[PDB]
């Protein structure tokens, strides 16, 4: 079986620009993006990119990018105001074969997304949603300046209100 992690769908966002890392520690078959709350991929319920083949997934599969190595880390960045997704993979902003940065967009926001990835058979990956920045890897190089904000951010809060 393959193992699925996702941030808790409480904390989807539906506007802003937002970064987190994920390590692949090993090099085989792991994807890692964006799901809504409710293969990675494959359906309309994700939107990844797949390290192993090189390739971005959402109702199906396109050429995107490049493999990763062990240790590499893939920075996933969304603007939910603009509509995108991109990706870097050690701070290398990948691009698809038409040569644009844009891995995804014109979507639509729906009730929001949280980061996932995809686990398969003997994989190793890690996602850091930056709770302690310093600990992201390629941020300053691709994120900071650009104006995404660590997923850790809004994660913080566990406290809401009503009336």
């Amino acid at each position: 079986r393959f193992r699925i992690f996702r941030a808790e769908k409480t904390y989807a966002v539906k506007a802003g620009r937002w970064y987190f890392e994920f390590e692949a520690v090993t090099a085989g078959d792991m994807r890692v993006g964006w799901s809504r709350p409710g293969e990675l991929g494959s359906d309309d319920r994700a939107f990844a990119f797949d390290g192993f083949k090189a390739q971005r997934w959402h109702q199906g599969n396109e050429h995107y990018g490049r493999s990763w190595q062990a240790g590499d880390v893939v920075g996933c960045m969304v603007d939910m105001n603009e509509h995108t997704m991109m990706f870097t993979l050690n701070g290398e902003i990948l691009l698809d074969d038409s040569g644009s940065e844009l891995a995804f967009k014109d979507f639509d926001v729906g009730d929001g997304f949280i980061p996932v990835c995809s686990l398969g058979v003997a994989q190793v990956g890690r996602m850091n949603f930056g709770k302690d920045v310093s600990t992201l890897k390629y941020f300053t190089i691709c994120g900071l300046q650009e104006g995404y904000e660590p997923f850790a951010v809004n994660t913080n809060r566990d406290i809401t209100m009503w009336l």
